């Protein structure tokens, strides 16, 4: 089974199309005079070779400016000195966008398994503006799986020959797929081929036929979750810093740079839901494989991993990268890693953002293994000292272990509060922990191939340094955290509670908040949507500037 | 042996200190007074907490405010309503620029082997314009083995300590190093404790009294190769833009999205001398590595080498990108495969630009393989098309043909016209080339570990689809490129020589042009200096517009 979605009219807002129409009704001139002059001999049209990419929209432009002194002139009429069909047409471009809830059904279809794909006549945009439709093309191309375009393939939607193309492509028969346009002439040729179609006038009710004949809900359907990130269509980057130590991290979206510092024990993966949409926002984003996980290289020694040497390598990196800074975004210990970030390399970060993680300044009176036996919750926290036995119940069965953590506040299977006379972080939970709801089984086989790498002893080693990552934190009791800063705290986080970062502004004077109730502490895969919608709406004014 | 620079006053052009000096003047404010209020209290002194890194440099401006109501206090004085040591400050930083041949001179000394290093009385910028100190220092940082911070090492330039420190960080003894200073303070130091000092009054001196403790011609020394690219700080980008087809490209640089396809037989370090440069200029490279060159993928069939799969294979590494479009740059082969992009996917081609490679339309009535044996300089053209055999004596003594091929216009040991009956294209050339004077050793050595890997095969089929490469061309014979396009020619190129490339205009109306006599066929490592001027003087009114 499939579908097929023109673009215009169906997966644009206002289909060009109709422009010639407005346009024509705004300077008052003869009903129908563009619409008619857009489309001059048939075949032997100007639009037409245009359609299959025989000519450039710029040289399409003035033999479409022509007509208007023939297709007004017939009807013995006049025009505007200056007549843009340029300009007319660039503000219409510009003006078309996405239709939401059509994407939304296409999108659901290809989810229930179905070839989705978009049949248009399009042109070869030469412009001087053709980056903004070049940039539509783009977020909607990404969630079909074939694009056929007119210009692209010769052909132009009416004729008969494109059909059979598309239906070839699409390893189909007529019988097994729908087509929806917003124009009936092309339409009859599937229906006089087989395949059942649907007029767009109104998506309200195409949707409705739509989901009428799939047997498929598509319509006031349960708002959607951002789209996720597939591994295998990722741009991976790799950068070694220092002599052992190589980085890996994964690229998308221009602009603005975006680094993205997961926490323990996830990977680059963790923001999935964060990185194709702040890529969109009009950023590029770089979402870390922080030191020790995964990709990244994963040395034994305790020491490589505190505060300290974490950071001269994020601007070592930086530095190979050839950037001046960066927006560094930082979750659970990719959190911490910030602050420090912004408390020793200011220059280098543009802007700093954490999630859950509060800047908390050092106590230098008491040690924190004193400090930290000062806190119920913090009780695995020392479990984790000795090397060798946290890497160990850890390591003993990746499906388990995250199957156990990745869990929601409710969906919880554990209870970090006495935990090493407890002998073991999971001593009192199912060996085989039900599936959270907040991720697929496949979303765990992922961070478990990843752990089948270098283990859990780096990721462990970061736990293992608070005498030294509280020394240097020090040398920052007078510093003061002036540029744009967000802190951001989720209600139902247990081990990192929303109180604990009360204090940021002694510290961080101008520190923007924002918040999300019913927020577990793996907040990127719990709460995508706020968190995209929080950290675009602050890095759009308070970061890009 | 080795060089510590200072900053300010060494490295940076106005030496920020001054200033308290020109703006003093300017309001015509008591000698002193502001060099006066900048050193406070010596070491309680706001001044030094900030070199030392204990205050942000926002932390210490309105310290040294303050002072400016006691400085000019005692004195008896006054000052004007709006009295920004802020402004004037940003001034001065945005104003300090590299001190040209003072860097020059720490580069030729690391060259003749000295371990360089900066060592600088510095605070932590958190300014709203951090950035631009941030991204000089990007540039200078990069040219020195140590980079010593005060403010990162909680010492300043004048406690012994630092200087001790130093010493220590620098592997050496007083003895094996010099210190160059514009600050008599902070170099007795070094005098009194072992290195060769020199004040710097005038860098012409500072050089003159340099070169001579050195032996080291370091003044009035030729206009030296702009940056190479060391492969192993590079960062190494990977994309899978179809199933079987892994692509490797190198990023440096933010900005604007630059694409550079080298040409037959390289890779991306072709562009070793633009990469950093263009980096520089406010870009941000990706250097291709092109398919079938040595980390992209390089599957046999002859087929996936012609221009339509290998241009909709370099959008979908666009697609998996996130750019909505981008600048591609391209030569040799890579300039036919850009004179396409622009021709096919305009929408994506934000700038076209190729050097040496002219674009040349499609003859529909004579067929390439005939119109091709219609040009002498052509005839190794023929000799590529049997697989197997130019693979053969190509692959055979990787060292040997790099050495030959990689050779300018006169240091030739080669002659493309008739080869095959010739019977190979180095049957009358040394089995052990001398040196080009374009490249070393190394840079030999290292296609020569590229090509190890897929070896000829790949690279010899982009030769391969002439009669298919000709057909899609046609479709193109009514098209015409109106987007912004460099044509660059090289004069000694014998193969691809300017000529060819005279009526482009007929296509590319607005074509721009540049050429560069005195210039092989290699014009990346040959004519450098001329590259990098010409493409980002386009680059900077042509594409970032
Ligand atoms: C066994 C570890 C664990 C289980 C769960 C869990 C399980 C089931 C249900 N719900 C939650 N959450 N966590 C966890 C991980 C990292 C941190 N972060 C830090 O410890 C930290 C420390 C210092 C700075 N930043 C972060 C805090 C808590
Ligand atoms: C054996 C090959 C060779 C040797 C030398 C050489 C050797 C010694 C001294 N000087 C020069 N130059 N070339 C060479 C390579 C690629 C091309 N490009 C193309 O053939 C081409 C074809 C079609 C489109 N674009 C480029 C043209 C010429």
């Amino acid at each position: 089974r499939a579908a097929v979605f023109d673009l215009d009219g169906v997966l644009a807002l206002p289909a060009v199309f109709g422009v010639l129409g407005r346009t024509e009704e705004a300077l008052a001139l003869p009903r129908g005079l563009l619409n008619d002059a857009f489309q001059k001999g048939g075949p032997e049209g100007a639009t037409t070779r245009l359609m299959k990419g025989e000519i450039t929209l710029s040289q399409w432009i003035p033999l479409m400016e022509e007509n208007c002194r023939k297709c007004s002139e017939t009807a013995k009429v006049c025009l505007p000195k200056n007549f843009s069909i340029k300009e007319i047409f660039d503000k219409a471009i510009s003006a078309r966008k996405i239709n939401r809830p059509m994407l939304q059904a296409a999108l659901m279809l290809r989810k229930k398994g179905f070839t989705t794909a978009i049949l248009t006549n399009t042109w070869l945009d030469d412009r001087a503006e053709r980056d903004g439709l070049a940039q539509l093309m783009c977020e909607l191309k990404m969630h079909f799986d074939f694009l056929i375009e007119s210009c692209q393939v010769g052909m132009v939607k009416p004729e008969p020959q494109i059909y059979k193309f598309l239906l070839d492509t699409l390893k189909a028969s007529p019988s097994e797929v729908v087509f929806l346009d917003d124009i009936g002439a092309n339409l009859k040729p599937a229906r006089d081929l087989g395949m059942v179609t649907i007029l767009v006038q109104d998506t309200d009710t195409a949707l409705k036929e739509l989901e009428k004949v799939t047997g498929i809900q598509l319509l006031n359907t349960p708002a959607p979750l951002p789209t996720s990130c597939n591994p295998s269509d990722m741009s991976h980057g790799y950068v070694t810093v220092k002599p052992r130590v190589r980085l890996h991290f994964v690229e998308l979206g221009s602009g603005p740079a975006v680094c993205l510092c997961h926490g323990f024990p996830e990977s680059w993966y963790s923001w999935r839901y964060q990185i194709p949409a702040l890529a969109q926002a009009g950023y590029r984003v770089l979402a870390m494989d922080m030191k020790g996980y995964g990709e990244s290289s994963a040395p034994p020694e305790i020491e490589e991993y505190c505060m300290e040497v974490l950071c001269k390598e994020m601007v070592t990196f930086l530095d190979k990268l050839g950037l001046s800074q960066a927006v560094f975004i930082g979750h659970d210990w990719g959190g911490m890693l910030v602050w420090y970030m912004a408390l020793f390399y200011p220059e280098r970060v543009r802007a700093v953002a954490s999630l859950n993680t509060p800047f908390i300044p050092a106590n230098p009176n008491m040690s924190p293994l004193e400090s930290i036996k000062a806190n119920p919750v913090f009780d695995y926290q020392l479990y984790f000292q000795e090397p060798g036995v946290a890497e160990a119940e850890l390591e003993q069965n990746l499906s388990r272990t995250f199957k156990s953590l990745f869990r929601a506040s409710d969906e919880s299977v554990l209870s970090m509060h006495k935990v090493c006379e407890a002998g073991g972080l999971f001593v009192n939970s199912p060996e085989e922990p039900s599936l959270s709801r907040m991720v697929t089984e496949e979303e765990i086989q992922f961070y478990v191939q990843q752990f089948k790498k270098s283990g859990f002893r780096g990721p462990l080693n970061w736990y293992r340094n608070m005498e030294r990552n509280w020394k240097w934190a020090c040398k920052s009791l007078g510093r003061k955290i002036l540029i744009p800063a967000l802190m951001v705290t989720a209600e139902k986080d247990f081990v990192l509670v929303p109180q604990m970062s009360q204090h940021m502004e002694d510290w961080i004077p101008h520190l923007k908040r924002g918040h999300i109730e019913d927020c577990g502490h793996w907040t990127q895969m719990d709460k995508p949507t706020e968190v995209n919608q929080i950290l675009i709406k602050w890095l759009d004014s308070d970061a890009r500037n």
